[PDB]
């Protein structure tokens, strides 16, 4: 179950995605949206400070900035590429809630394997290996491709 | 491979966790150093303020990235009372830090907890090299396990 919903959210974060790449930067998109309905953080990575400047982390700290301990529980994150062990971690710090996302990094680590790209020096372990109690569906099939040759602009080779 | 210098840096850390439990933080202190053996950067626990990804080890990161190079943070060095959670052990590799020295680990810390009947925390306590393949991991220090032992079960046994 990812639902029609959900995808619009997930096509809303691979826009995102697009547009990192277009401004030099790695193609990652993520969102939180409140359990309402009402989106309340878009952002994309920004590598272009640190390596870790990733929006799903980017995320987890407005998360503590602004929502009360309850709304973060409710609350859902949208994300182009599964999170990556920091990006899990900060979520389950923080008490996030539902994690969705469109490709894996399963996915990912297996097509830069593929380009001879550089193995990254974090492990691409899935969310629940980091955050054992986050509710956590994807990846969805209608974006594989579109990820993957989103993720081979940036990193094919 | 704990040295007598790793030690007087670990014992460092220790002072910074009791600084952070004093202070009503939890107890966790980190320290960067060069391989000139100048201290760079010191920082600890800062989550009561509000936020639970305030974690000393993931400051040093940042700091490392905004004021070292690429070549000065290998050849740095992250003391730790507590070795790194998954998110500071992710944020140490990303930024291309060195080697890491940590006084207790979090096998310890988890079975700790769950001696004294606590929640485990929300993250999981991955060893630094599950996250971090190709880090250089040192620690845990035997002189110090009592010490933080007794600085965890003050936090986390009540
Ligand atoms: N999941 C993930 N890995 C690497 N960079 C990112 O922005 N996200
Ligand atoms: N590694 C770690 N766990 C919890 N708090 C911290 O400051 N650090
Ligand atoms: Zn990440
Ligand atoms: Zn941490």
């Amino acid at each position: 179950a990812i639902s029609d919903a959900d995808l619009k959210y997930l096509r809303r974060c691979v826009d995102l995605a697009r547009e990192a790449l277009d401004d030099g930067d790695e193609p990652f998109g993520s969102v939180l949206v409140d359990h309402t309905g009402t989106t309340l953080f878009e952002d994309r990575n920004r590598v272009k400070g640190d390596a870790t400047a990733h929006p799903e982390f980017a995320i987890a700290r407005w998360a503590a900035r602004h929502l009360t301990p309850d709304r973060r529980a409710r609350a859902t994150v949208y994300t182009s590429g599964e999170h990556c062990p920091m990006c899990a971690a900060a979520h389950a710090w923080v008490g996030l809630g539902r994690i969705v996302y469109a490709t894996s990094s399963a996915q990912l680590g297996g097509w830069l394997t593929e380009w001879g790209a550089q193995a990254p020096p974090v492990a691409t372990l899935p969310i629940n290996t980091v955050a054992p109690g986050v509710v956590v569906d994807g990846p969805a099939e209608e974006l594989a491709e579109t990820m993957h040759n989103l993720y081979r602009a940036k990193f094919g080779r």
